[PDB]
């Protein structure tokens, strides 16, 4: 887990995006019920990019933005 540049170009894309500024919970635009296969093939992505896997207490619930991130930030590459 890398972690920025893949983290970035910007959540690629901006498909797993950080437009809020506001904390992890809050997701790629996501966290009342969101589009499936965006999380799902970019968490494939992320899965890859950041190769690892993820117990729920470094997930610290990952809705999938700054929480997965903040956990890649917590691992590291």
């Amino acid at each position: 887990s890398t972690i920025e540049e893949r983290v970035k170009k910007i959540i690629g894309e901006q498909l797993g995006v950080k437009q809020e500024e506001v904390t992890n919970n809050a997701s790629f635009v996501e966290d009342l019920g969101a589009d499936s296969l965006d999380t799902v093939e970019l968490v494939m992505a992320l899965e890859e990019e950041f190769d690892t896997e993820i117990p729920d207490e470094e997930a610290e619930k990952i809705t999938t933005v700054q929480a997965a991130i903040d956990y890649i930030n917590g691992h590291q590459a």
